[PDB]
């Protein structure tokens, strides 16, 4: 059975192309801006000698910070998003951040070297910039793993972004006080890209793989969380990242 998308269902694709066509540059554009990014040698992955320097960290916090604001003004253009209470619509913002920040960057990473390429040599970012800025493994591997498989679903640009504001509105986060309303924007989004799937995906399950996706970005979340803490101990650590991380991971 494969209904097609109801007038109201390609609205909700169309806002949320658009949406993100104005909050993604795909040519970044505007990196030179960021604090500059340093990579010191560290070919030994030093731990003390990563954190003693973060080389890495003042230019990523400033992607990351960046970043954050772009996904705000994404959600606020997802339908529905602001039926939501403004306390609801933090706490969204709040705990799904990263998450969609590492699925935006799905667009910038590259198979090619399992690099995110966002310009010449000096805003390429590889693993060995990601330990520069003060994280490990148990976070880095992982997050290139979901890449890889990210990028080998071929998403539809609708199906991106459909994920991306799935993502957003989850009724499961703690705090939130509307779960129902949250449930219903969500269930309205998820049922448009179910229906997008079975009518304008071509063959060769792919909504349980993104679904699936979700699932991975939790943990990785987690991890993401557990590591920010630690960072956080570094002395004189909050310098070098921003208002807006401080507060988002805070
Ligand atoms: C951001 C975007 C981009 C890349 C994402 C990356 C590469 C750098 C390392 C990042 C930012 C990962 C992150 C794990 O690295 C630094 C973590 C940052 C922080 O915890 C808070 C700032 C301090 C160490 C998650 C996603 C990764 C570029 C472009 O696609 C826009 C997108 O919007």
């Amino acid at each position: 059975l494969r209904p097609k998308l109801s007038e109201e269902q390609q609205r909700i694709i169309a806002i949320l192309l658009d949406a993100h066509h104005k909050t993604y540059d795909p040519t970044y554009s505007d990196f030179c801006q960021f604090r500059p990014p340093v990579r010191v040698n560290d070919g030994g992955g030093s731990v003390t000698l990563e954190l003693s320097q973060l080389s890495m960290l003042p230019h990523l916090a400033d992607l990351v910070s960046y970043s954050i604001q772009k996904v705000i003004g994404f959600a606020k253009m997802i339908p529905g998003f602001r039926d939501l209470t403004s306390e609801d619509q933090i706490v969204l913002l709040k705990s799904s951040a990263i998450e969609v920040i590492m699925l935006r960057s799905n667009e910038s990473f590259t198979m090619d070297d399992m690099s995110w390429t966002c310009g010449n040599q000096d805003y390429k970012y590889r693993v060995s910039d990601v330990t520069k800025a003060g994280h490990s493994l148990e976070l880095i591997e992982p997050l290139i793993k979901f890449q890889v498989g990210l990028k080998k679903l071929n998403l539809h640009e609708e199906e991106h972004v459909l994920l991306m504001a799935i993502c957003i509105v989850s009724p499961d986060r703690p705090g939130v006080q509307d779960a129902a309303l949250i449930e219903a924007i969500q269930d309205r989004l998820s049922n448009t890209l179910q229906t997008y799937i079975r009518c304008r995906h071509p063959p060769p399950l792919l909504y349980a793989k993104m679904i699936q996706k979700l699932a991975d970005l939790r943990s990785l979340n987690e991890e993401h969380s557990k590591q920010y803490r630690c960072l956080s101990f570094q002395p004189e650590c909050s310098m070098k990242l921003t208002p807006l991380v401080l507060e988002v991971f805070g």
